[PDB]
This record gives structure tokens, C-alpha cells and sequence, in this order.
């Protein structure tokens, strides 16, 4: 980068978005609820773009994409619930395959249970994760881990999962053939019909990532993630994209404590239990190098670094934010949050099982919402008018 542009990014990354003590977080919270509400109460239906691929168009079903679920055998019924909703609101008209991964061996009953609730011609693949692509690596000092996890109270397997979903899933052999994943978790809800091919929408409009919910994280899980990340970026300034979502990373105005705790990160992240992702990005040098650097720091184990903030940092820093799409139209819930859009009055696109704009039923969690920051600072001119 031109030194001036780069310098100006570095400056922004080293200072809070709003000067300390020039704002009251409670007023910021209210303003932000209001901004969120304006978007959520707007009547929308689908992206206002040219190229949407309908069900049965020649391009429908032709993206190299899969729906991906990381599961244990005991998740069978919960993942079935999610699958049925996904099929009902979207995939019954497009027929993308499912890929299931598990750190243990899948049982035949899991597999048959899955197959029994999908159409006969729906393609499903089940893959085990090699122990060496899951387990705590040798580079981690286990007693140091045990010590840190003693204080922090945890399941080792949760740490493995976070790491796996940060840096390994996209290397799984079953995924080598795909460019796109729609990540699906157990026990979620979808509320609204999607009548265009989501992957083709991504490809045709150059979106590398899609999300529905955007949240604050727990700062104690990621104590040195941001500081380490800052040092990484200073060693690889060429990985920065000039239109990174830098303000979103630096917004200290709603939860200034989260910012102080991390010494510079809002903790805002895409809530990755839902994600649509272009794997070219995760396979690209900046993302792979960042993952190797976090692997070397050990924070996946010495701290509790979630795949969400990790993914989000990399997306914010190494890509143009205008390529990150907020799927406002995908009504979605995973406890305790819901993205529930508003339809025109005559529309049956949404099934009526979510209350439009009701982010969570527990108003104490309202300040975990980071969507307003995303709207205010990260949405490109195109994204702002896209619905
Ligand atoms: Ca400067
Ligand atoms: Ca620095
Ligand atoms: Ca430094």
C-alpha cells in the first residue's frame, strides 16, 4: 500500500473509534437499538440485484457448495430439526448436498436417521476428522493449558472445535471439492422462504461471506487475541484491505469495557453458528497465514479463542467489507438471538414464528447486539440499498 494509506489504517487500528468519555454507553445503546429497529422494521423481501437464480433455472443448484454440519452422534435429533427447517425454507427448492463432519466415527443409525428425513435424491456425505486435525497439538503445553483452564472456571473438545472451525474444517477432504459452505448447527430455526440460490447470489455479486447476526463477545475468552492480531498485521501490512471493516473492530461506544479489556477490539463478530462462506477466502494466504500465527500463539488452548472472533477479525482486516453480506432476508434463530425481518403486508414469505425485529426476549442482552455498528460503519453504499 501507499505508505500514507497504510499509515492511516494503522492509526485507526491503534485508537478507539470514539474518544474516551465523549459518549454515554446508555445513549449509544438506545441510538443503536433505534438504528437496528429502522432496518428490521423496513419491509423487505429479497436482494435487489439483477442476477438472482431461481429454482429450476439452469444455474440453480450448480454452485460448488454444501451445507456443512459439525456434529456428534447424540446431536442427531437437533440437527434433524435444523435440517428440516433449512429444507422447508430454502434447500427443498435447490437441492444442495449436506456434508457432516464428526471428530468421532459416525454410527450407521446417525446416517440412516439423517437419510430418512431427506429426499431420496438428496446427497449427504459423512466424514470423520483425523485425530491430528482435531486434537490439541504437541506445540501446546498441557499443564499450562490445565492451569489456565482451572483459572478460567474447560472441555478440551470445545477448544478443539473452536480451532477446528477457525482453521481446519475447510481442509477436510470432503470439502476439497467445494467453493461454498452454508454452516448449519443443531437446534436452529429458519423463518422465511428464500427463493433464490444463495451460493449463486454470493458468486454473482462477489460476496465472500454472509451472516445474519452480529454480536459482542465475552472479552475474557479472547484476552490477547486482538493484541497478537495487531502484531501479525504490523508484520504483514500487505494483507490489509483498504476497505476493511476497521471501524466495526474499534467501536468502543456501546461496550467500552469490552474494548478496554482487549486493549483495542470491540469484540464484535459475526455469529458463526450461521455462516455462508466462500472457502477461497479461508484458503487464501492472508487467512492461512493468520491461522498459522494464532496456532503458534496457542490462544486456542491457553485462552478460549472462538472461531467467531477469529473468522471475524480475518474478514474485517483482510477483505473489503463490501464483500461481506448481511442476509437480512434469512429469518433465523439460535438461542438466544433472532434475526426476524419484516415483510410487506400481503406476503407469506415468513412463517410468522418470529416477531419482526425482536432480537432477543431478554432485554439485558440487547447490549450484546453489534448490528448497529455494522449498519452505521460497515455497510457499503450497495449493501445499504440492497434490500
Ligand atoms: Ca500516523
Ligand atoms: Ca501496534
Ligand atoms: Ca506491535
Amino acid at each position: 500500500h501507499d505508505a500514507e494509506v497504510l499509515d492511516s489504517i494503522m492509526d485507526r487500528l491503534h485508537e478507539p473509534l470514539y474518544e474516551k468519555d465523549t459518549f454515554d454507553p446508555n445513549e449509544v445503546l438506545a441510538e443503536n437499538k433505534q438504528l437496528y429497529e429502522e432496518f428490521l422494521l423496513q419491509e423487505i423481501s429479497e436482494p435487489k440485484v439483477d442476477n438472482l437464480v431461481r429454482s429450476g433455472d439452469p444455474l440453480a443448484g450448480k454452485a460448488k457448495g454444501t451445507i456443512l454440519s459439525l456434529v456428534r452422534n447424540s446431536d442427531l435429533e437437533d440437527i434433524i430439526s435444523s435440517i428440516q427447517q433449512l429444507e422447508e425454507e430454502y434447500n427443498k427448492n435447490f437441492g444442495y448436498p449436506y456434508t457432516f463432519l464428526n471428530d468421532e466415527e459416525f454410527t450407521d443409525e446417525f446416517k440412516d436417521g439423517i437419510k430418512s428425513i431427506l429426499p431420496k435424491d438428496r446427497v449427504v456425505e459423512f466424514g470423520t476428522i483425523g485425530p491430528d486435525n482435531w486434537n490439541m497439538p504437541d506445540s501446546i503445553d498441557r499443564e499450562r493449558y490445565d492451569q489456565e483452564m482451572d483459572k478460567m472456571s474447560e472441555v478440551e473438545s470445545y477448544h478443539n472445535m473452536c480451532r477446528f472451525y477457525s482453521k481446519e474444517f475447510y481442509h477436510h477432504p470432503l470439502l476439497s471439492k467445494y467453493k461454498y459452505v452454508w454452516r448449519l448447527e443443531p437446534n436452529v430455526n429458519f423463518y422465511c422462504k428464500i427463493n433464490y440460490d444463495v451460493f449463486q447470489f454470493m458468486n454473482k455479486n462477489d460476496k465472500i461471506y454472509g451472516f445474519v447476526l452480529n454480536l459482542y463477545d465475552s472479552p475474557q475468552t479472547i484476552e490477547t487475541l486482538w493484541t497478537s492480531t495487531m502484531d501479525f498485521v504490523e508484520e504483514h501490512p500487505n494483507y490489509l484491505n483498504v476497505n476493511g471493516a476497521f471501524a466495526w473492530l474499534k467501536d468502543n461506544s456501546q461496550n467500552p469495557k469490552n474494548y478496554d479489556y482487549t486493549q483495542g477490539y470491540s469484540t464484535c463478530h459475526f455469529w458463526t453458528n450461521f455462516e455462508i462462506v466462500d472457502l477461497d477466502f479461508l484458503r487464501s494466504e492472508p487467512y492461512e497465514k493468520y491461522m498459522q500465527y494464532l496456532e503458534e500463539k496457542g490462544g486456542f488452548y491457553y485462552e478460549r479463542w472462538g472461531d467467531a472472533p477469529v473468522r471475524s477479525l480475518a474478514l474485517a482486516l483482510f477483505a473489503d467489507k463490501s464483500s461481506i453480506h448481511w442476509f437480512r432476508d434469512i429469518g433465523y434463530h439460535h438461542t438466544p438471538y433472532t434475526n426476524c425481518p419484516t415483510c410487506p403486508a400481503d406476503s407469506d414469505r415468513c412463517n410468522g414464528n418470529c416477531v419482526p425485529g425482536k432480537f432477543t426476549p431478554w432485554s439485558d442482552l440487547d447490549n450484546q447486539n453489534c448490528q448497529a455498528t455494522w449498519i452505521r460503519h460497515s455497510m457499503s453504499e450497495e449493501e445499504l440499498e440492497m434490500y
